[PDB]
């Protein structure tokens, strides 16, 4: 009939509805299975969420489940189902079920040579999944290869909403070397300058990270610690212009990008040959020092190198635009409870 099911000698307690369980993967978030849904007659993601120790588990829960939720687009990954108990007391985990994707960008840039074809088409796919998160005022801020989803027809969906803010270009401003959350490699320049990551043209940036990643298999900017990571953008960027260093008020910042030696602009064309010269000009317009320069989402679909998918009327906005999470274990548990309540049986 039906039971607690284990994978990896853990229960994974996800029945009657889904049924086959076959074991993906697994992380600090916790276990991924896919699973024969009986309702829909399709095998289904579903990761096992176990936060309620940690506020901060339980504010990346919560921040997903709430984005996800709201959102409703083809190039964004939705939530099909949640499960848990039926009680605060009983609920110790939360599965969340969407939609099963054959593999991530990530995994793809390992093993795959991409065409131009193929960049050209995942890159108008997050660039169009990107602009309706920018226009519900969400930043996404941990886009990386890992976190886009394909299917075996190349559909794209963004997913990992876990570290998502509601933008706040007003706040963005603080000192030099201060600590930051998400991904080395796809940081902006300016996070570990005078930025804490809330405006747009933080995105944007790791979306160029992106393309040149998918231009040569290989990551552009590979740090091995916080300001490593700088040495890298610089390293191909180059010094910085005068305009570009006087925006940077902050002095320990300042000064310490006019103790560097002089460094030239490696040209894109001599790092990637093979590269079609529209994705190059994209390229160097979302990997600008300045992100007051940098191009915006909706600019950068718009560039002729994505012309042959351009469609403004057919890349939609969000209806309803949205951190304030800063709260114990105890209430966030309680707002996730409240926030899965309609996938329950009444
Ligand atoms: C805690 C919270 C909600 C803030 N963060 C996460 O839970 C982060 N995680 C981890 C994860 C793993 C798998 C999938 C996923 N994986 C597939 N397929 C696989 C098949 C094997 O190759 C790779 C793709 N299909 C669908 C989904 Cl959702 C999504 C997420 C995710 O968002």
């Amino acid at each position: 009939g039906a039971g607690p099911e284990m994978v990896r000698g853990q229960v994974f307690d996800v029945g009657p509805r889904y049924t086959n369980l076959s074991y993906i993967g697994e992380g600090a978030y916790g276990m991924v299975c896919s699973a024969y849904d009986n309702v829909n007659k399709v095998r289904v993601a579903i990761k096992k969420i176990s936060p309620f120790e940690h506020q901060t588990y339980c504010q990346r829960t919560l921040r997903e489940i709430k984005i996800l939720l709201r959102f409703r687009h083809e190039n964004i990954i939705g939530i099909n189902d949640i499960i848990r108990a039926p009680t605060i007391e009983q609920m110790k985990d939360v599965y969340i079920v969407q939609d099963l994707m054959e593999t991530d960008l990530y995994k793809l840039l390992k093993t795959q040579h991409l065409s131009n074809d193929h960049i050209c088409y995942f890159l108008y796919q997050i660039l169009r999944g990107l602009k309706y998160i920018h226009s519900a005022n969400v930043l996404h801020r941990d886009l990386k290869p890992s976190n886009l989803l394909l299917n075996t027809t190349c559909d794209l969906k963004i997913c990992d909403f876990g570290l998502a803010r509601v933008a706040d270009p007003d706040h963005d401003h603080t000192g030099f070397l201060t600590e930051y959350v998400a991904t080395r490699w796809y940081r902006a320049p300016e996070i570990m300058l005078n930025s804490k990551g809330y405006t747009k043209s933080i995105d944007i940036w790791s979306v160029g990270c992106i393309l040149a990643e998918m231009l040569s298999n290989r990551p552009i900017f590979p740090g091995k610690h916080y300001l490593d990571q700088l040495n890298h953008i610089l390293g191909i960027l180059g010094s910085p212009s005068q305009e570009d260093l006087n925006c940077i008020i902050n002095l320990k910042a300042r000064n310490y990008l006019l103790s560097l030696p002089h460094k030239n602009k490696v040209p894109w064309n001599r790092l990637f040959p093979n590269a079609d010269s529209k994705a190059l000009d994209l390229l160097d317009k979302m990997l600008t020092f300045n992100p007051h320069k940098r191009i915006e989402v909706e600019q950068a679909l718009a560039h002729p190198y994505l012309e042959q998918y351009y469609d403004p009327s057919d890349e939609p906005i969000a209806e309803a635009p949205f951190e304030l999470d800063d709260l114990p274990k105890e209430k966030l548990k309680e707002l996730i409870f409240e926030e899965t309540a309609r996938f329950q049986p009444g």
